[PDB]
């Protein structure tokens, strides 16, 4: 038997006298606990708001609120997806409730010294949708764990080792490049940025090959970013690599008819007697040059050569994900990512995917007039203009390295990848796993078309 | 006879040997001067780039480059709009060339102590288009003059006087509110913000009533902003009011079948023994309250009551224009404005209008999750969260004051209203008149539908 | 005369413009050696133990944080009755060290001295001129010069 049962209630739905006396008015995520009818167990009444305004995000948030209110129970049954009357179809309700339950239960206690809850059950006939939601949420929590991991544990070599182990679990193809084998690939930005650190850099390629469409995902894996010699105005700057790895791990379970390759440059950015210097010039894999005008804009320099490699003459589409710029957050706020692409059809695909996933993105323009801020007196471009517009300038910088004719999108997720404000809804303090579920929904949509 | 004739040349078009020897390759805006065939005058060869890639902006920029290269000539004939072969229709070429000529000739020398050019002629059969372009550019230059004017000359009372004089020129209806007559309107934000200054505030309503659609335009007219007691991290913070006034002055010439009302709060924000204090609460015209948490976010507080008045139970649509937030510029850069509206159809109308005008805007989202950053411990809202996302938060703040059911758009033009980098194309250093031409094109489109 | 003076100026411009990753102290010493060879200016490059022997304590202390080792170069034009010594600061990259700045152009003095010396054989001045060129990077590092450290100089002062 369930120790606790969570009942979804839209505004106007009947609850008992005790629930009314406690102030239950079905506000989204409001929870009031009471004894079960027979007095042997617990019932949670959980608000879903007005039936007419409810979305999948309402259900996701209500499930997370339910799991947070479980107390010392061993078993919890969520009946939330059985609540009908909203416009959210049964399968969408089931998927969202399953996701919210896993996301809301997430804890990162690995590094504390010194959970009665053994089973969460989602009630619904939509078993496929439950499975899909659990898998998406489990992938999100993998990314959360990677971001939360101290940089001393998750070094570039350790991260490469972890990716290899994850790949083995579905027999994703995995190649790890290190030392002389890495030098051979000509990823000059990665090796230049990574050299100051005592930890050597790594490059990992991770392939799902279950198709007619091949998608390349590029994820920024800076495991610790101190700003280098220039300083910042630090373990979470591998959030892009975390999102890409996690999305790839979810694909074998979903069984999408789509080939997907992950490209993952891993490094630390540290000050040191041998660190990358202001004024240095990097000669990239495509023969073009970048002048290092600020060592804290290292991400774009690392990604450059990987985008050349990923788009070389073959992937039909390349998507990069990176915690790239701080300028983004000033106008967009802390919970919204930035999307760049020249392809309007790809923009709509990514944006609709983010809406299904409950993740907030804003498309920003690849402004031609900001290219003047890439100009260098010495090299082909700079990595920092010291002027306003760095979020757009970084996107334009990356665009230079994507081979002619290859559709491309760039996701700048610096702010929403790490929550330094309190927990809310299904999102914890700290590493969030932001963009995992957007990526999965994007890949699902691309596989259909 | 013309002392100078400017000839438009697309890439591949024939020029003489001298022009080739000087390096003329028809780059957009490249100018090479040479003797006329008879040796009595001057010819400018002016680049228009590849015929296939040329836009109206190409023509606007080429015309501005031509006028800058005139030397001591008394008369200039631009033949640029006669260049065909691009996809830009003849009327669009003529309008753009006329605009670029006026915009490129602009100078603000009123305050220097101690122009042989008497006539600029645009050659084309499209005389209506030339007239339209000259009028749009003349309105833009009016806004440039107002922004460039020292704050000691353009005080709130002086600005109100200037608007009255401008209105008289077409018999636009004009009402100026001051002193006790101003107090009666209940524009509490304007009177609170304006009180520290020795200059009293003004409120001006300016109406074009030549229609079935009535549009309200609200323009922020802070003639000098010191930041108040809180300080800034200053004469150009009336760029929104300048744009609105200038757009209104252009309507009688164009003769649009559309009623348009301008609403213009004018004030200085100064530190003083009687200045607005951090912690003060403003009770607005709609009965709601705002807590002043930072005196440098005064614009939104001034606009609040005017939006109540402008949308009160009647205008079919309200558009506000304001140099509102500095956060905008960090990710968008210095040459792009921010557009906010909940109405997708209105967004497309404004964006297409800006494209016709050659002005850069980016639509940003009214993010529901940023409303939590409007919360106050004392009042209904704050004017500053001290958190990231202020550009979005300011838009949400303003949205609160627009009456239910009234379509609304907000243009945040803080960065592109004043060019503190060098002149380029048709844009000078200093006051730019940004958004005048977007507003005119928006009103044209609305009048058709 | 004008072409030669301007060509020397442009040599200095090239050295200053060169990225610090290319123009390291060892690379700069190599370039000076090659320039000297072109007129047979006498050139001595001091490195490692040979450098330590000269007792240029300030140079070795400042230069130690960097992965790049310091160099000291003496470059002599000896075509005279007057002998002039030119000393040029050759910090090829200055990060500020551990204290930080409030960076490749801090070898402009060494560049000017080297370039002036290269112009003398063409002009044929009846004057002996010696260049003295300490070359190093100033970097933060676990082994970098510390605030509070004391340098004992070649003259015994601190
Ligand atoms: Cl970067
Ligand atoms: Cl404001």
């Amino acid at each position: 038997a369930a120790d606790v049962v969570a009942c979804g209630r839209h505004t106007g739905a009947a609850v008992g006298a005790f629930s009314r006396r406690r102030g239950f008015v079905a506000r989204p995520g409001q929870v009031v606990a009471e004894p079960s009818a027979d007095g042997r167990a617990v019932v949670l009444n959980v608000g879903l708001g007005p039936a007419g305004s409810a979305t999948a995000a309402t259900f996701r948030a209500a499930a997370a609120a339910s799991v947070r209110a479980v107390g010392p129970a061993r078993t919890l049954r969520l009946d939330l997806a059985l609540a009908d009357g909203s416009g959210v179809p049964a399968a969408e309700r089931a998927r969202a409730v399953a996701e919210g339950a896993v996301l809301g239960l997430y804890r990162y206690d690995e590094y504390r010294s010194a959970s009665p809850l053994a089973e969460v059950i989602v009630a619904t006939p939509e078993r496929r949708a439950v499975a899909e939601g659990l898998a998406a949420a489990e992938a999100t929590c993998l990314a959360r764990d990677l971001v939360n991991c101290p940089a001393g544990t998750l070094t570039p070599p350790a991260f490469a080792d972890r990716i290899r182990e994850l790949a083995h679990t579905a027999g994703l193809d995995c190649a790890v490049y290190e030392g002389a084998g890495l030098t051979e690939l000509g990823l000059t930005g990665l090796t230049a940025v990574g050299r100051g650190s005592a930890e050597p850099p790594r490059y990992v390629e991770l392939t799902y090959d279950p198709p007619a469409l091949t998608v390349g995902l590029v994820g920024k894996g800076v495991t610790f970013d101190s700003g280098g010699l220039s300083l910042k105005p630090m373990k979470a700057d591998m959030g892009g690599a975390a999102a890409v790895v996690a999305a790839l791990t979810a694909l074998p379970r979903l069984g999408l008819p789509l080939r997907v390759r992950g490209h993952l440059p891993l490094a630390e950015n540290m000050p040191d007697g041998g660190a990358l210097r202001v004024g240095d010039v990097v000669r990239h894999l495509d023969g073009t040059t970048t002048e290092i005008t600020h060592t804290d804009n290292e991400g774009r320099v690392v990604l450059a050569d990987v985008l050349v490699r990923a788009s070389r003459p073959r992937s039909d589409l390349v998507v990069d994900v990176a915690t790239l710029t701080s300028a983004a957050v000033h106008a967009l706020g802390t919970r919204t990512g930035a999307l760049f692409t020249p392809d309007d059809r790809l923009a709509q695909t990514v944006l609709a995917a983010s809406e299904r996933a409950g993740e907030s993105f804003c498309r920003l323009p690849l402004l031609a007039h900001e290219r003047r801020n890439l100009r260098s007196a010495v090299a082909d471009r700079v990595n920092c203009s010291h002027r306003h517009g760095d979020t757009i300038q970084a996107a334009l910088f990356l665009q230079d390295f994507v081979a002619a004719g290859v559709p491309w999108a760039h996701l700048d997720i610096a702010a929403p990848a790490y929550n330094d404000e309190g927990p809310y809804a299904e999102v914890p303090y700290g590493g969030t796993g932001f963009a995992v579920r957007t990526l999965i929904e994007t890949l699902r949509a691309l596989s259909e078309g």
